[PDB]
C-alpha cells in the first residue's frame, strides 16, 4: 500500500515497517538512531566495537572528554528467525515496491 | 533537496537524480526498466548473460513454448571516472539523507 | 561450503553461486560480464536506457570521437518466482556466511 | 591487493581494511561483533532501540531472562568525514575489486 519512502519517512519517527510479503514469515524493518560518543567512552567502555577499531581511536583522538564520534542511524530487521539483523539492506525489488506496510 | 523516496519517485518516472553530499562531482543515479524476454533470445542472441546462465535457462526451458524470463528494472550510477555501475546501492546514509535532487 | 570470498571468485568465472538455505526456493546468483559500448550505440540503439541518460550521454561525449562508454560486471539473482534481478546486492548476513555452494 | 574474500576473512578476525580505490581519503571498514542479549536487557536497559521495538519484544518475550535475542555481525565504515557509518555495504564494485589492503 506504501512505497519504500513513505516507509522510511515512517522508520525515521520510529515505526516498524515490512513488505506485505513479510508477513507471512514475520519480518520487519526499525530503525536504530544516530548518537555521538565520546572518544574516551569508546576506548574504556564500548563492548561491541573490535580492539583495533578502539586503538586507532586511541591513536588518532587520544581519550580525549571533549572529543566525540558520530555513529549514524541505520536499518534493522527483525529477520524471520527471530534474530535482529544489524545493517539492513533494501533490494532492487523493494527500493522500487509499493507493497509497503507499517506493521507498529 | 528531496527525500530518498521522492528521489525513487523521480528515477521511477525517468529522471536523473544525485546528492549534494556526494563527494564525487557529476555523478547520478538512473533506473534501468524492466524487460521480458524469450528463452529462445536469451540462449541464443543475448551475449550480456553467462554460458552457465544461458545453459540452465535452456535446460528448464527448451527455447520453447513462448516462454518468457523478467529481467527487473534496476538502480545504475554514472560515477566520477564517467563509467555506469550497473546495480547501484543506496548506503544508509543515502537512504536515510534528505539532500537528494534531480539532475535530469 | 563456502565463504563469501570463494563463492565471489567463482562468481568471476562464470558459475551459479548459492547458500544452502536457498536451495527450497531454488534461488542463485551469477555475474553479468562488463561491457564498453560506443555513445552513438547507447544513443540510438540501446533499449534498456532511459531517455534522460541517452541525452546525457549525447551531451557529453558528442556522438563522436568513438567515445566508450563502461557499464561494469555486477551480479543478478535468479530468484523464487523465476524473474531475473539484476543488481542483487549482498546482505551483512550473505558477506559474513560459509554456507555458499556452487549450483553450476 | 587482496580479494574482497581475502578482507573479508581479515574483518572476522577483528582488523581493519581498506581500498585504495576509494575516493575519499583515510577511511576503512571493520566489523562490530555479533552478541545475544536477554530480552528483559532490551526492553529496560538498551538505549540505542526504538520505543516500539521494545514494544514489540515484551509482547512476544514477556520480560523473561535467559529468553535471549542475538543481534548479528556487522560491517562498518570510519568515513572521510570521521563518522562512523553503522551498516556498510559493499558495492559491486567492492565485492568485485582486488585493491583491498589491511589498515590495522
Ligand atoms: N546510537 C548508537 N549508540 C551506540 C552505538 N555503539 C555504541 N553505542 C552506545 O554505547 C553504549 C555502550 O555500548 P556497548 O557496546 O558497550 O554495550 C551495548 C552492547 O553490548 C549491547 N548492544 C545493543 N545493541 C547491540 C547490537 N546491535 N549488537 C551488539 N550489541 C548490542 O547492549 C549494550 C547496551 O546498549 P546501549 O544501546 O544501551 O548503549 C550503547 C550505546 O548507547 C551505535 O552504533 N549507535
Ligand atoms: N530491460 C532489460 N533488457 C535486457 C536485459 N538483458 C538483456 N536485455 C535485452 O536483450 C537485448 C540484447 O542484449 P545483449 O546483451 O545481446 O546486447 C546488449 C548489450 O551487449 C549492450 N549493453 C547494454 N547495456 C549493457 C550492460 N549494462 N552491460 C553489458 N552490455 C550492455 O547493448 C546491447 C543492446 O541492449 P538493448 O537494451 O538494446 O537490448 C537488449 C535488451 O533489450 C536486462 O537485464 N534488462
Amino acid at each position: 500500500s506504501m512505497t519504500f519512502g513513505q516507509a522510511l519517512e515512517s522508520l525515521k519517527r520510529g515505526h516498524l515497517v515490512a513488505r506485505k510479503g513479510w508477513n507471512g514469515k514475520g519480518m520487519f524493518i526499525f530503525m536504530r538512531p544516530e548518537d555521538s560518543l565520546p572518544t574516551n567512552m569508546i576506548v574504556n567502555q564500548v563492548k561491541s566495537l573490535p580492539e583495533s577499531f578502539k586503538r586507532w581511536v586511541a591513536n588518532n583522538h587520544g581519550d580525549s572528554e571533549t572529543d566525540r564520534i558520530k555513529f549514524t542511524a541505520y536499518l534493522c530487521m527483525k529477520a524471520a528467525d527471530g534474530t535482529i539483523v544489524n545493517g539492513w539492506l533494501a533490494s532492487q525489488t523493494d527500493m522500487l515496491a509499493n507493497d509497503w506496510v507499517i506493521v507498529e
